This record gives structure tokens, C-alpha cells and sequence, in this order.
């Protein structure tokens, strides 16, 4: 389908054209293998979406005995950076458990929690190696926040298709133990910063779990595991790179893409 747009992609192209910027979408029905995409193989900054992969890397270390959920990771005020509500709240205690840090990155995108987890586990290179071992040769983690939220060639990027496939492996592919897999999905279900993105477009009664990411000046992302009653789950990733568009308007684009996803999933996909 290289000469003409597929009809199923037209609504996504129209959302992008009406708002400006560059919109990447990929969705997969895990039962049938049917897919929906727009710019699905283009690179976008992950921003906090990397934290959904980081949490899985840490839980895989728990599974292998290289880490313990209850181990205390020590830190001080010198470690705190912006958007770190949980680690900031606990700094006087001087430590948080691995389990609590994983929950903080998934539920609140806690920035310092993610840096502390990376400190425990080998840094961006080890996160990249973790996803490579899952068969993802695209996604790469290279820097720490805040600099990892700034475009710099291919550093700290994924594609919508690659991260959706990796999310499917992590959540449905038997790469984590039953307990770790459930703990990953639980944190993503309880996640707060993405509730006005893909999940706001889903029909009442669909269960979903997501991981968002944002930069102040351009990037608004979300990926989700979507569980409609009575059918196989779906994965959907939406990455929006829109310099000069307000954060609220960028979330509205993600909701529009989410609605296009629901229409696709309920009629052809």
C-alpha cells in the first residue's frame, strides 16, 4: 500500500493535518494480528514512556534474584529533580523500596525514582540491552532526564510500532513472572498522568492500563494495553511531536487518535 493511503489511516492523517505537528500511531489486535498505523515506523522521543520499560527491567531483575522488591534504595535531597512527588515526599526518610520506586515511576512518572532505578540497574545502556534481549532493535535509552526529553538525533527514541510490540511482550509474552507481570499492569492501571489521553477515548467498561510521556515544548505520548470485554486485548501507542502546540491541545490530539483507534477496533480491527 505504498501508492495510496489505506482508508483506515485517513482519520489519523486528518487529525495530524488539522492540528499540525507529527503524529505517530500504531495499534495491534493481539488475537487477529490486525494493525492500524500512521508514521508507525518513524522515531519519536520516548519521554516518560521509557519508564514503563524501566519498571519491567527492574521487575525482571527481581525475577532473576538480582534484585528484591523490599530492598531499600537510599537517596537524599541532592537526588531530587522536577516532577518527583513520591521521592520528594519521602526524601527525609532517606530511602524507598524497589517496589515503591517501581510504583512511583508507573503511577506518577516520578523522575527521581526512575534515575534511582537506573542507578541500581546499569543506567540507560542496561535498559537498552534489556529491550534488545526482548527482540526490540529500535527503542533506545541514552540519557537521563531532563536532557532525555530533548531531541538529539536518535537518542532516547522509539517508534510507535516498536514500543507497542515490546509492551505486548512485557505484558502478554511470558517474559516476566506472574507476580511481576501483574505488578507492571497494576502500576499502569493506576497511572494518573495519562488519564486524559488514550484512556479518555475508550468506551465505558473497557479496562485499560497506560504509560504516558511528555515534554514541555513539544512531545505528548501514551501507550496502552486495552482490554475490551469478550475479545483479545489490544496494544496502542500514540506519539505526538508538535512544537508550539499547547500541552492541552496535544492531549486532545491523543484523545482524537484514541477515538480513531476505538472506531478501528470495533469495525475492522
Amino acid at each position: 500500500h505504498h501508492h495510496h493511503h489505506a482508508a483506515e489511516e485517513s482519520p489519523l492523517a486528518e487529525i495530524e493535518r488539522r492540528s499540525g505537528g507529527r503524529l505517530g500511531v500504531f495499534a495491534i489486535d493481539t488475537g487477529s494480528g490486525r494493525t492500524l498505523g500512521h508514521r508507525a515506523d518513524e522515531r519519536f522521543l520516548m519521554c516518560s514512556t521509557f519508564k514503563g520499560l524501566l519498571a519491567a527491567q527492574i521487575l525482571a531483575r527481581v525475577d532473576s534474584g538480582s534484585e528484591r522488591l523490599d530492598r531499600l534504595v537510599h537517596y537524599t535531597e541532592k537526588d531530587l529533580i522536577f516532577t518527583s512527588p513520591v521521592t520528594k515526599a519521602n526524601v527525609a526518610q532517606g530511602a524507598m523500596s524497589i517496589e515503591a520506586l517501581c510504583r512511583a515511576v508507573l503511577v506518577e512518572s516520578d523522575n527521581t525514582a526512575a534515575i534511582l532505578l537506573m542507578r541500581s540497574a546499569g543506567g540507560p545502556a542496561a535498559l537498552t540491552r534489556f529491550v534488545r534481549g526482548l527482540g526490540d532493535t529500535v527503542t533506545r535509552s541514552d540519557r537521563y532526564e531532563p536532557d532525555s526529553n530533548r531531541y538529539h538525533g536518535v537518542l532516547d527514541t522509539t517508534t510507535p510500532k516498536a514500543i507497542a510490540a515490546t509492551a505486548q511482550r512485557l505484558l502478554l509474552g511470558d517474559v516476566l513472572s506472574a507476580g511481576s507481570r501483574a505488578r507492571l499492569e497494576r502500576g499502569m492501571t493506576d497511572c494518573k498522568p495519562g488519564l486524559n489521553r488514550i484512556r479518555a477515548a475508550l468506551p465505558a467498561g473497557w479496562l485499560a492500563a497506560d504509560r504516558p510521556g511528555t515534554s514541555v515544548d513539544r512531545e505528548t505520548n501514551d501507550y496502552a494495553l486495552v482490554r475490551p470485554p469478550g475479545r483479545a486485548p489490544l496494544l496502542v501507542a500514540v506519539y505526538y511531536d508538535a512544537p508550539g502546540v499547547s500541552m492541552d491541545a496535544r492531549e486532545a490530539v491523543l484523545r482524537e487518535a484514541g477515538s480513531a483507534f476505538v472506531q478501528w477496533a470495533t469495525n475492522a480491527g
